[PDB]
C-alpha cells in the first residue's frame, strides 16, 4: 500500500510581520486573481482598534499590500495594539468567508493572522494554516452502517481510507506520515436501507468497508477518514460521525434490555448503554458521598451496554458511572463519571444517581395504587372535553400566604386545602377544568437545589448579597446591609421605573440567577421529579412528595394531570459541562449534530437532541413509561414535538398505550426544518393519527399579531378579541376584509380547525378549511376536534390581558377590556377543538407586558389569589427581549386603571360560567370529524356580514342522525366581539331559550342584557355571550340542519 503523507512542499512562511500599530492579515491560497481580493473593515462597539476604516461597504479598494504564490495579504493600521478588530475577507463585495471574523489581539499577540478561504478559523501563521488544511478537519465522513461510509471528500480520489488510533489521536508522524492503522474503502452504491435511514445523506459519494471489518476495534477510539491522490499525498482528512454503525450493530441488540440501577427484592441489576466506552465502573457512594466501592462492570458484545449485579442491601446506595471514553469533540479519551441518564432518583441538585424501587410502599401516599383518572380519556368524545389549565409549581403557590410558609413554590402546596390558592382550583375544577398541566417537573437544570446556594425575593437582601457576587457588585450593593428584603427593595422602586430607567427590571435580572425560579425547560435527568419543588431535595423524598401531588390534584381537586415533557434537547452536551450526561456516555450519539462540523444543533435553544436514533427514541419511551405507571400520569405534552420524527411519537404512544390504553398525547408540532432528515411530528403530518397538536391558528386571529411583533406591531395588530376592524386603535391600518379573515379563521378553529370542514368565507365563496389561509399555511389542517388543542394564552409569549392592553382602543374602558379577556376565551371554551388556557387568565393575569417571562422570577410571573391585583404595572420587562417595547408600553400602560378585586371577581365568574357551559351539552365536545362535520354550522357569514359577530349552530335535530342531547334539539353559540348591540335575524319563528347556566348567573352574566324577543329576534350586547338552546320536546325536533354548500 502507498503511505498517505503531507505535501512534499516547503511549508509558507510569513510574508510579513505585523510592526507597531500594524495588523497583518493573510489569505493563504491553500487551493493549489488577488486584485479583487479586498477587506472590508469597521469598528464597534467590542472591536474598536482599527484606525479611519474606509465606511462604505460597496468600496472594494482596500486591495492586497503585497502577495506572494502563497496568497496575499494586508497591513492594516490601529490606534492601539490592544482590544481586536472585525474583518470580512471579500472578493468584490462577496463574502469568501461566512464567518464575520474577529481578529483577537490577546489570542494573537503578533497581531499577524492567517485565514483561507470557506473556512471560519483564524491562524497564527501561514504555517499553521498550511498544516490545519492537510490535516484532520471538521467531521463530515459519515459511518451509517456496518460497511458505509458516506463522505463528500472521498470523491474522484483513488485512495480513501479510515484511520483509527485506540489512545491517540489520527496524526501524521515526524517524517510526515499517517502511520495508524486504517481501513480501505472502495466505492460502493448507497443500500436503500441506509438511504432511508439518511435522505439528507443520500446524495453523499458511497465507499465500503471489508465485510470482515472489526468495527468494535475502530470505534472504541478516534476514526478519521483520510482520501489521497496515487502517488499517496493528502488530500483531505476529516473526524467521523459513527452513530448510523453504532444503531446498525448495536441498537437491536441493546434495544431488547433494561436500564438504570433496577432494584427488586431479589437484588439489584445496573445497566448503561456505552457501545464506544474502553471502559465502564459503578462507583458506589456512602449517605455522605465518600466512595465505598468502584466495581469494574461487564460489557455485553452484542449491544455495547455494560452491567452489574449485586444485592438488595445497594437500595438508596449512591452511584455513578465512572467513564473512559474517546470524545470526538475533544479528540480525547475522557475520564468522568456521570449519572445514570435512567435514574429514578437523584441527590441534591443532581450529583449523584441513587438505587430506586418506585413500586416501595415507603415511597406512596396511602392509597396511591387505587388512584384513578377523574376523567375519561377513552373515546373521541371524552377527549374532546378536556379543558386544560397550565400551571407551574412556583406560579401558583410562591406568593400565596395562605399556603403554610414552608409549601411554598412546592409540590405540597396543593395539599393545603385551607389555601386560596387550592381553593381557588377547586372551584375551577368544579365549574368544568378537567386537567392540570404542568411545566417542567421532571429534574431541570438551571435552579440550584442546595438552598444555602439559593436567595428568594421574600428573604433579606443581605441573604441575596452574600449568595450572588452579582447583586454584590452591582448598582444595588448599597441595599446590602439594609434591613429590606428584595421584594421590599423592588416595591420601592417602582415609582421611579420608567422606559428611561428600567430598574425594577435591572435589580430582578440580577435576582434570577440565584432564585428558586424557572420554567424549566432544560433537562437535566428525564425521569426523576425535579428536587427544588420538593421540602426536602436529598435522595428519594422528592418522589413519595410528587405523588402526595398528584393524588391531591385527580382525588382530592378532581383533574387529570398532563406533564410537559422535553426530550427534543438537553442542557448541554459535550465532554466538560455539568449537565451533560447523555453526550458524556455515548458522545455524539444523543445529539443531533451538523453534517460537516459535528457540532451539536441549538436549533431548539440548547443542545439537540437525536430522537431519530433508536436509542434515544427507547429511552424516551421507557421514561414516560415510567411516568406512565409509576407516577400516574394521564397525558403528555411534547415541547417542539415538530424536532421528533412522526414514527418515533407514534411508536412511542403505541408503546405507553399498553400501559395505560387511554393515555393522550399532544405537542408543539411547529415546523422544525428537520424535513429533509425524517417526516417531522408536525401539525399537517399527524392529520388523522391521533396525535394532537396546539393550533396557532385561532390563537392568533383572537390575540392578533403574533410572537416575533414588537414596537408599534404590538399595538397595530388587533384580534378579534380586542376589536380588529371594529374599535380600531390610532395605529392600525387593519382593513375590513382583514377582520373579516381573521373571523373565518376563529370560526373554523370553533369548529375544530378540520382539513375538511365547509364554511362560507369573508367574500361568500365555498371553502374548505384547508383553504383558508394561515400565514402562508393551510388554516384547517387536523382529521378529529380532538387532534387539535386551541388556546389565546401560555406560559410563553404575552399574557392575554397584556396583549389586551397593547391592542385595545384608548377609548375601551376597564370594564370593556375585562368583557375582551372573556370573549377571547369563549372562542376556546365554547369551540370543538380541546381547550387549553394559562393559569391566571381568570384573573386577567400580566406579566407586566414581559414577553418571555422563563429566568423573570417570583415578580413578573406573580399570580395574587387573594385578587387584589392582576400583576399588571409592576415595572417595565425583562430589557434585553422587550426594551423593543419600552416606547409601546408607556403610550400604552396607563389607558385604563389596573384590575382589582372586583374585576378579577367578574372575570373568575366569566371564566367559570364559559367552563360551564362547556360541559352543559355534549355537542360542545363531539370528538369526531365527520360529526362535527354534519352538525356544525355558522351564520353572518360572507359579505354581508356584521363584522365580530360570530354565530356558530350545532344541531342535535333528526338530519344530524341521532339526538345527543335529551334536553335540546339545537344549540347556538354567539359571541358579539364587537362595541354594538346586534341582533340576530335568522332563527325568527323558533323560539330560542338562553342556557340556564347564564339565567342563574343574572346580571353578572357573559349574556346580561341578551333579549329574546317574542318574534324569536336575538339581542346581544357589546362585548357578550350568549349559549340559546332549541328546547326538545316530546320527541327528537328539527334542529339547526348544516346548510348544503
Ligand atoms: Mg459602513
Ligand atoms: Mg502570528
Ligand atoms: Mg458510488
Ligand atoms: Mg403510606
Ligand atoms: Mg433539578
Ligand atoms: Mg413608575
Ligand atoms: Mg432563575
Ligand atoms: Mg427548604
Ligand atoms: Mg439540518
Ligand atoms: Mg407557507
Ligand atoms: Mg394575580
Ligand atoms: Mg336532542
Amino acid at each position: 500500500d502507498v503511505v498517505v503523507r503531507l505535501p512534499d512542499v516547503a511549508v509558507p512562511g510569513e510574508a510579513v510581520q505585523a510592526s507597531a500599530r500594524q495588523a497583518v492579515i493573510h489569505l493563504v491560497d491553500i487551493a493549489g486573481d488577488y486584485a479583487t481580493k479586498n477587506l472590508y473593515l469597521w469598528n464597534n462597539e467590542t472591536c474598536d482598534a482599527l484606525s479611519a476604516p474606509v465606511a462604505d461597504w460597496n468600496d472594494v479598494s482596500t486591495t492586497p499590500t503585497g502577495s506572494d504564490k502563497y496568497g496575499p495579504y494586508w497591513v492594516i493600521p490601529l490606534t492601539k495594539e490592544s482590544g481586536c478588530i472585525n474583518v470580512i475577507v471579500r472578493d468584490g463585495t462577496n463574502k469568501l468567508i461566512d464567518s464575520d471574523l474577529r481578529v483577537s489581539f490577546s489570542d494573537f499577540t503578533d497581531r499577524t493572522v492567517s485565514v483561507i478561504a470557506g473556512n471560519s478559523a483564524v491562524y497564527d501563521s501561514r504555517a499553521d494554516a498550511f498544516r490545519a488544511a492537510f490535516g484532520v478537519a471538521l467531521a463530515d465522513a459519515h459511518w451509517v452502517d456496518k460497511t458505509t461510509l458516506l463522505w463528500p471528500g472521498g470523491e474522484n480520489k483513488p485512495i480513501v481510507r479510515l484511520y483509527y488510533s485506540h489512545s491517540s489521536k489520527v496524526a501524521a508522524d515526524s517524517n510526515g506520515e499517517f502511520s495508524d492503522k486504517y481501513v480501505k474503502l472502495t466505492p460502493t452504491t448507497v443500500s436503500q436501507q441506509v438511504s432511508m435511514r439518511f435522505p439528507h445523506l443520500a446524495s453523499y459519494p458511497a465507499f465500503k468497508l471489508p465485510d470482515d471489518v472489526n468495527v468494535d476495534e475502530l470505534l472504541q477510539g478516534e476514526t478519521v477518514a483520510i482520501a489521497a491522490e496515487s502517488d499517496g499525498i493528502l488530500s483531505s482528512a476529516t473526524q467521523v460521525q459513527t452513530a448510523g454503525v453504532l444503531d446498525d450493530t448495536y441498537a437491536a441488540a441493546a434495544e431488547a434490555l433494561s436500564y438504570g440501577a433496577q432494584l427488586t427484592d431479589s437484588g439489584v441489576t445496573f445497566r448503561v448503554w456505552a457501545p464506544t466506552a474502553q471502559q465502564v465502573e459503578l462507583v458506589i457512594y456512602s449517605a455522605d458521598k465518600k466512595v465505598i466501592a468502584s466495581h469494574p462492570m461487564t460489557r455485553d458484545s452484542a449491544s455495547g451496554a455494560w452491567s452489574w449485579q449485586g444485592g438488595s442491601d445497594l437500595k438508596g446506595a449512591f452511584y455513578r458511572y465512572a467513564m473512559t471514553v474517546y470524545h470526538p469533540q475533544s479528540r480525547k479519551v475522557e475520564q468522568y463519571e456521570v449519572t445514570d441518564p435512567y435514574a429514578h432518583s437523584l441527590s441534591t441538585n443532581s450529583e449523584y444517581s441513587q438505587v430506586v424501587d418506585l413500586n416501595d410502599s415507603a415511597l406512596k401516599p396511602e392509597g396511591w395504587d387505587g388512584l384513578t383518572m377523574p376523567h375519561a380519556q377513552k373515546t373521541k368524545a371524552d377527549l374532546a372535553k378536556m379543558t386544560i389549565h397550565e400551571s407551574h409549581i412556583r406560579d401558583l403557590s410562591a406568593w400565596d400566604q395562605t399556603v403554610p410558609a414552608e409549601l411554598r413554590g412546592k409540590y405540597l402546596a396543593l395539599t393545603a386545602q385551607e389555601s386560596n390558592m387550592v381553593q381557588h382550583l377547586k372551584q375551577l375544577s368544579a365549574s368544568g377544568v378537567t386537567h392540570i398541566e404542568l411545566l417542567p417537573v421532571f429534574d431541570l437544570a438551571t435552579v440550584n437545589e442546595f438552598s444555602d446556594k439559593v436567595a428568594d425575593i421574600q428573604q433579606p437582601f443581605s441573604r441575596l448579597c452574600e449568595v450572588n457576587s452579582a447583586v454584590k457588585s452591582s448598582e444595588f450593593a448599597g441595599y446590602c446591609d439594609s434591613g429590606s428584603t428584595v421584594e421590599e427593595v423592588l416595591t420601592q422602586l417602582k415609582q421611579n421605573d420608567s422606559k428611561d430607567n428600567p430598574q425594577v427590571q435591572a435589580l430582578n435580572t440580577l435576582v434570577a440567577q440565584t432564585d428558586s425560579y424557572n420554567w424549566g425547560y432544560d433537562p437535566f435527568h428525564y425521569t426523576v421529579p425535579e428536587g427544588s419543588y420538593a421540602t426536602d431535595p436529598e435522595g428519594t423524598a422528592r418522589i413519595k412528595e410528587f405523588r402526595t401531588m398528584i393524588q391531591a390534584i385527580k382525588q382530592d381537586l378532581g383533574m387529570n394531570v398532563i406533564m410537559d415533557v422535553v426530550y427534543n434537547h438537553t442542557n448541554a452536551a459535550g465532554p466538560t459541562d455539568r449537565t451533560s450526561v447523555l453526550d458524556k456516555i455515548v458522545p455524539w450519539y444523543y445529539q443531533r449534530l451538523n453534517e460537516t462540523t459535528g457540532s451539536v444543533e441549538s436549533a431548539t435553544c440548547c443542545s439537540d437532541s437525536a430522537p431519530e436514533h433508536r436509542m434515544f427514541a427507547k429511552l424516551i419511551a421507557d421514561s414516560l413509561a415510567v411516568w406512565t405507571t409509576d407516577y400516574k400520569i394521564d397525558g403528555f405534552r411534547f415541547d417542539l414535538m415538530g424536532y421528533h420524527p412522526k414514527a418515533q411519537i407514534l411508536s412511542a404512544w403505541e408503546r405507553i398505550k399498553a400501559l395505560n390504553p387511554d393515555i393522550y398525547f399532544f405537542g408543539e408540532g411547529w415546523d422544525s426544518n428537520q424535513s429533509d432528515r425524517f417526516e417531522i411530528a408536525s401539525q399537517i403530518n399527524l392529520k388523522g393519527t391521533g396525535i394532537g397538536t396546539f393550533s396557532d391558528r385561532l390563537r392568533d386571529a383572537v390575540r392578533g399579531g403574533g410572537p416575533f411583533d414588537s414596537g408599534d406591531a404590538l399595538r397595530q395588530n388587533q384580534g378579534v378579541g380586542s376589536g380588529a376592524g371594529v374599535l380600531p386603535n390610532e395605529l392600525t391600518t387593519l382593513s375590513d376584509d382583514q377582520a373579516r379573515h381573521l373571523a373565518d379563521l376563529t370560526r373554523l378553529g370553533m369548529a375544530g380547525n378540520l382539513a375538511d370542514f365547509v364554511l362560507i368565507d369573508k367574500d361568500g365563496a365555498v371553502k374548505r378549511g384547508s383553504e383558508i389561509d394561515y400565514n402562508g399555511a393551510p388554516g384547517g389542517y387536523a382529521a378529529d376536534p380532538t387532534e387539535v388543542v386551541n388556546y389565546v394564552s401560555k406560559h410563553d409569549n404575552q399574557t392575554l390581558w397584556d396583549m389586551i392592553s397593547y391592542k385595545a382602543a384608548q377609548e375601551a374602558d376597564l370594564d370593556t377590556r375585562v368583557r375582551m379577556q372573556a370573549v377571547s376565551l369563549a372562542t376556546v371554551m365554547l369551540g370543538q377543538g380541546i381547550a387549553f388556557d394559562q393559569q391566571g387568565s381568570e384573573l386577567l393575569r400580566s406579566k407586566s407586558f414581559t414577553r418571555d417571562s422563563y429566568d423573570s422570577g417570583d415578580w413578573f410571573n406573580r399570580v395574587d389569589y387573594s385578587l387584589q391585583d392582576n400583576n399588571y404595572n409592576v415595572g417595565m420587562p425583562r430589557s434585553s427581549d422587550d426594551g423593543s417595547n419600552y416606547d409601546i408600553i408607556a403610550r400604552v400602560k396607563d389607558a385604563v386603571a389596573t384590575p382589582g378585586e372586583t374585576e378579577l371577581k367578574q372575570m373568575t365568574a366569566f371564566y367559570q360560567e364559559l367552563t360551564a357551559l362547556r360541559k352543559s351539552s355534549p355537542l360542545f365536545t363531539l370528538g369526531d370529524g365527520a360529526t362535527v362535520m354534519k352538525r356544525v354550522d355558522f351564520r353572518n357569514t360572507g359579505a354581508d356580514q356584521q363584522t365580530g359577530l360570530l354565530v356558530m349552530t350545532i344541531d342535535d335535530g333528526m338530519q344530524a342522525g341521532a339526538s345527543l342531547d335529551s334536553r335540546v334539539d339545537g344549540i347556538v353559540v354567539a359571541i358579539n366581539a364587537a362595541p354594538e348591540s346586534r341582533t340576530l335575524q335568522d332563527f325568527a319563528g323558533t323560539s330560542l331559550q338562553l342556557s340556564a347556566i347564564q339565567q342563574a348567573a343574572g346580571d353578572r352574566s357573559l349574556a346580561s342584557g341578551v333579549q329574546v324577543a317574542a318574534d324569536g329576534s336575538v339581542t346581544l350586547p357589546a362585548w357578550s355571550v350568549a349559549v340559546l338552546e332549541l328546547p326538545q320536546g316530546e320527541s327528537q325536533g328539527a334542529g339547526l340542519p348544516v346548510s348544503s354548500k
